[PDB]
């Protein structure tokens, strides 16, 4: 086989063709680009089938979370499996791989792919996988193996091809089976090492006895084959390791160290939801210069890691440094580790597959493992259960998909706004001493053809649909922007503008000061006044569009209204400011112009949805205008520079960003130091997907952009990374 030829050449019985499911632990996407022609058997399949760049891993990039993540498709927070060792507070237990409560099926949450396709007529077999040799949901695979971690690759290899030569009625049609290498030799001298080397040939020999075994029984072609990793693999250093002692004068918490680390109450479970969780998160923020780690209360977290939502994991969470490690007292540390942030590139794991469903010598661009589920259910001809995947997202590499995406149905329509009087009804205690005659409300009619011209520019993918029932809003235009109007909140949803590629940065137009009027379309009782932001101290009112971006003197005045206004903490109008004063003219230079749609977000449950209005617990000083948890920036324009994001036929470039509306900087720790050292760094560290924003505000973007779903769902998905 090795040494043959690439090639649905499926032998008798096999009406359909068998996944396997194979995990190599550790197997960095570092270690496929350099050393592969070192591993003749990947080699092979790296050349005849298909593979990614790398294949993200979910946070933390453990081997117990990753692997039950890859056969949910759900994040940690929801399939219950947050880390090896963790405690929960209701069953009063502890979990860990040295412990008989990890097959307690209590901590097993969600649909494992192998339950799936039992529950749909399907049989299926596994020799190892975490999850495997536990009674999830009161039943195991139809064949499953205890674990033992000894036992030679040759022997699990060996009994897997044994359950493939079953008779029909009792031969299973998915099948898993997982190595412990090169994790181990990982951990004991380093990603760059002899003994790494020595690890990855050893799973290339067990991948090879599988094939050469397949091809046996005329199977190597027939079989969907799927080789993958939980993680990646980093070095580590006696040298690089941050202490509590260093911080803390005495220790009475327990912390969950390494890479990840949770701190929690020693006296469990009476002092577990007493715990002072936000002091400790304060005694360890900006404590030294050089500070290897970052403390944060989960719910503050960036977005896209999804790891706040479960009793399991504690509110206090250290976002530790590449390479660093984050202990209690100096009282190993050498070697490397994994658990790390899953966007550093050390963490990144392989993805390969080979099989009649998948495309011949195929690259693709990176892609998340949540998305695996939905794939390994279109491979077994099975319906998928809830999970967080984008079905549809992996087609393009599938020959022929089993399921066709289509776009989330609108569930609620645009009404009211229209112009009717350019009079305000109602001054909403607001001032501007310019205005002089004030028919500067004229600007904000437009006809049938201003309208499509603003369409054409402005929404050049379609109005973001709202995908909530009972939503009232209305949809504001004007030359420069187009906005999605939220009556019930008083604020927008959606605000979106596409700005020109600048020339020069001198020149720039100041924000006109001391000047807010009423909007003329928006009825007053679904208006914010300007008097509300008087009476609340902490928080004053923010311009979702910058008045000053586009246009002159005159352009600024169609932004300069109460339905631009959304409700903001002045140091994160220091941020917010800079952002679109600065930084996204920069950007605009950078892709040929820029398409920005942004808005508000409510997550106060912190369940990476969209709050219900019940949910919303701060709202302006007497008032019900509801304050933001978070605010998101969509940028995109297109993959080709040549061509702006409002005329482009192409594949286009996102770049969104999920900013927490916080009261204070402390994240940033900008003591001392200017906007341009600290407000882009902030707004990188919370860049999230598509995906994470439309489920954050129940919107749906780009549905009138002349591309498949499929495709569209792609950029969806897509998490820009630097
Ligand atoms: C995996 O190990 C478990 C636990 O040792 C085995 O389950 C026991 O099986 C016996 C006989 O079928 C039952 O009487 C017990 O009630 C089971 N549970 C326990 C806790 O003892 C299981 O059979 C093993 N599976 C394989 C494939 O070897
Ligand atoms: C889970 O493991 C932890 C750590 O070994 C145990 O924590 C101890 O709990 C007692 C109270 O029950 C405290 O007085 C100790 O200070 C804790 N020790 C540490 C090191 O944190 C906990 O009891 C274990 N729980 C179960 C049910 O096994
Ligand atoms: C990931 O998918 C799961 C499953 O669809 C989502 O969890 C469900 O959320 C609803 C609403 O909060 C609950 O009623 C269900 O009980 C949850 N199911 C499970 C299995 O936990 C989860 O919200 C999704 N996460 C994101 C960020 O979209
Ligand atoms: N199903 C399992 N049950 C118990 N321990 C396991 C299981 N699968 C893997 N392991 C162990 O987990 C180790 C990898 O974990 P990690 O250190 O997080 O990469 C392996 O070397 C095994 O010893
Ligand atoms: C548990 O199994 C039952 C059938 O026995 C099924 O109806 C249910 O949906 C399953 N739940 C999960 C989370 O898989
Ligand atoms: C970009 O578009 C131009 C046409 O405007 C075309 O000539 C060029 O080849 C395109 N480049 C890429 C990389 O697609
Ligand atoms: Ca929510
Ligand atoms: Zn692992
Ligand atoms: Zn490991």
């Amino acid at each position: 086989w090795v040494t043959e030829a690439c090639a649905p050449q499926c032998p008798e019985g096999f009406d359909q063709p068998p996944v396997i499911l194979f995990s190599m632990d550790g197997f960095r996407a570092e270690y496929l680009q350099t050393w592969s022609t070192l591993l003749p058997n990947i080699n092979k399949l790296k050349t005849c089938g298909l593979h990614s760049k790398y294949m993200r891993a979910v946070y933390p990039t453990k081997t117990f979370p990753n692997h039950y993540t890859i056969v949910t498709g759900l994040y940690p927070e929801s399939h219950g499996i947050i880390d090896n060792n963790m405690y929960d507070v209701y069953l009063n237990k502890n979990f860990s791989l040295s412990s008989v409560e990890k097959s307690n099926p209590a901590w097993w949450s969600g649909q494992p792919i192998w339950l799936t396709a039992m529950y749909q007529g399907l049989k299926a077999a596994s020799y190892y996988w975490p999850g495997s040799d536990v009674a999830v949901n009161g039943s195991f695979p139809n064949i499953y193996r205890n674990y033992s971690n000894s036992v030679p690759y040759e022997s699990r290899i060996a009994t897997l091809l044994q359950w493939l030569d079953l008779p029909k009625a009792e031969r299973p049609s998915f099948y898993t089976i997982y190595v412990e290498e090169p994790d181990s030799a990982g951990h004991k001298s380093g990603p760059v090492s002899a003994g790494v080397i020595k690890a990855l040939q050893l799973v290339d020999d067990a991948f090879g006895m599988l094939m050469e075994g397949l091809k046996q029984r005329n199977l190597h072609n027939c079989v969907n084959i799927i080789v993958l990793a939980d993680h990646g693999m980093d070095q580590t250093s006696c040298d690089r390791v941050e202490y509590m002692t260093d911080y803390f004068p005495e220790i009475n918490f327990y912390m969950y160290q390494g890479p990840a680390p949770r701190i929690r109450t020693r006296n469990i479970p009476q002092d577990f939801f007493t715990f002072n969780s936000e002091e400790i998160v304060r005694d360890l923020s900006c404590r030294k210069s050089d500070q290897h780690f970052k403390p944060y209360l989960t719910p503050d977290l960036p977005k896209r890691l999804h790891y706040a939502k479960n009793v399991r994991i504690d509110k206090v969470h250290l976002m530790v440094d590449r390479q660093w490690l984050a202990y209690r007292n100096k009282g190993n540390c050498e070697g490397g580790t994994h658990g790390y942030n899953n966007e550093f590139k050390s963490m990144e794991a392989i993805f390969l597959a080979h099989g009649p469903s998948f495309k011949e010598k195929t690259v693709i661009e990176p892609f998340e493992n949540i998305e695996v589920y939905n794939l390994l259910c279109d491979l077994l001809h099975i319906q998928p259960a809830p999970n967080n995947g984008s079905h549809g997202s992996l087609n393009h590499l599938l020959k022929a998909p089993f399921y066709q995406p289509s776009h989330a149905e609108e569930l609620s329509k645009s009404a009211g706004c229209g112009f009717t009087t350019p009079l305000p009804k109602d001054s909403l205690n607001c001032s501007c001493l310019a205005l002089q005659e004030e028919q500067v409300n004229q600007r904000l009619n437009l006809n049938r053809g201003e309208v499509s011209a603003t369409e054409k520019t402005n929404l050049p993918f379609g109005r973001p649909r709202v995908i909530q029932k009972n939503k009232d809003h209305c949809l504001l235009y004007h030359r420069e922007y187009v906005s999605g109007f939220g009556k019930a909140m008083k604020m927008p949803m959606w605000s979106s503008y596409t700005v020109p590629k600048p020339g020069d940065t001198s020149s720039l137009p100041p924000t006109v000061p001391d000047c807010l009027r009423a909007d003329v379309r928006v009825d007053p009782s679904e208006s914010q006044k300007c008097s509300f932001y008087l009476a609340d101290q902490n928080i004053d009112h923010g311009f979702l569009y910058p008045p000053a971006i586009k246009g002159n003197n005159e352009s600024q005045y169609d932004a300069l209204i109460t339905s631009n206004l959304v409700p903001m903490y002045k140091e994160f109008k220091k941020m917010w400011d800079y952002f679109h004063k600065v930084l996204l003219i920069k950007y605009a230079i950078e892709r040929n112009g820029v398409n920005v749609v942004s808005g508000p977000i409510f997550d106060y449950n912190y369940d990476g949805h969209f709050d219900a209005p019940d949910e919303i617990t701060n709202y302006v000083a007497g008032t019900d205008v509801p304050v933001p948890t978070h605010y998101f920036v969509v940028l995109t324009s297109c993959k080709n520079k040549t061509h702006t994001p409002d005329s482009c036929p192409g594949w286009l470039d996102v770049l969104p960003f999920v900013v927490p509306h916080r009261p204070t900087n402390v994240e940033s720790c900008p003591e001392n130091k200017a906007e341009d050292l600290w407000v882009e760094e902030r707004f990188k560290a919370h860049i999230a997907r598509v995906r994470d924003v439309e489920l954050l505000t129940g919107l749906d973007f780009y549905q009138e952009k002349t591309q498949p779903v499929s495709e569209i769902l792609q950029l969806k998905t897509y998490l820009p990374t630097f």
